[PDB]
């Protein structure tokens, strides 16, 4: 309503851009929504769903996760801190997935996209779990352009949350794969100033961040496990009108706090 939305509008007025938020209490079904069906660039946040798509494919292809990917130096793209170190040996699909999630490794992401049939393959996986909003159209690094009006490489806060719920808490992944995905998100160290900063320290959190680097466009989605309560799933996405507008981790954390504090 208006008292739900009012603190969000104030926050994005001070931020100088747009904030999109969706949070779901998986026990009661209560939600908090703000610009939740608007499109925002995914940036690197797609890499979480990328790892989930790989895990799901391993349910149909036994031993996919252990497949060695031996790549050449030209497979490397900027911001590939893990894959650059294994150029002389190669990495398995599961090792690449861990790097894509926890270090946002770009070469790892592109290698896994290639295994799935390109960006179209990741989009097809998201369609397979009932996500009709998600679209990945381009590769790293071009998908980070975040140009105003462009629907390529975007989703909505609601669809991100709904798909994250299906993959981490629903039946989309088998228990071993589900455990693996949750562990990668929980061990992610790139989001300490985003959704995690809004959550009490004793509550476990798994997240995946995105930071396009332009147009104040950055994001985070997370599963939150309140002690002995039903988990929460939420997504916080930002963008801004000017190419050199700075993203704000504080704004993401503040919006996350508002959403978590508003759940019935
Ligand atoms: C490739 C970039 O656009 C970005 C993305 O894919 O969204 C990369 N992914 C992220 C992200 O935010 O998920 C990062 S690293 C992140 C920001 N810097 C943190 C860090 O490790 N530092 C050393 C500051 C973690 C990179 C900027």
């Amino acid at each position: 309503t208006n008292l739900v939305a009012e603190p969000f509008a104030k926050l994005e007025q001070d931020f100088g851009g747009s904030i999109g938020v969706y949070a779901m209490d998986t026990g009661s079904g209560a939600t908090v929504s703000y610009r939740a069906e608007e499109r925002f660039p995914l940036c690197g946040s797609f890499k979480g769903f990328l790892a989930a798509a790989v895990l799901a494919r391993s349910q149909q292809q036994a031993g996919l996760l252990d497949t060695p990917i031996r790549y050449g130096k030209n497979a490397l793209v900027p911001w590939s801190p893990i894959s650059e170190k294994y150029l002389t040996t190669g990495m398995t699909v599961a090792e690449l997935s861990a790097a894509a999630v926890q270090y946002s490794d770009n070469a790892a992401a592109n290698l896994l996209l290639k295994e799935l049939g390109g960006p179209a393959g990741l989009t097809a996986f998201m369609r397979s779990i009932g996500d009709t909003t998600f679209r990945l159209d381009r590769w790293e690094l071009e998908l980070n352009s975040a140009i105003p009006g462009d629907a390529r490489d975007t989703s909505s806060p609601r669809a991100v949350t709904e798909s994250l719920q299906k993959l981490t808490l629903g039946s989309a992944l088998a228990a071993p794969q589900r455990q693996q995905f949750v562990d990668w998100l929980k061990g992610n160290p790139t989001g300490n100033h985003r959704i995690r900063a809004a959550v009490p320290a004793d509550w476990a959190v798994g997240d995946k961040t995105g930071t396009c680097g332009v147009y104040g466009t950055a994001n985070d989605y997370a599963v939150v496990w309140p002690t002995g309560r039903a988990p929460i799933v939420l997504a916080v996405y930002t963008r801004a009108p000017n190419k050199d507008d700075k993203h704000s981790e504080a704004v993401i954390a503040a919006a996350a706090r508002l959403a978590l504090e508003g759940l019935g």
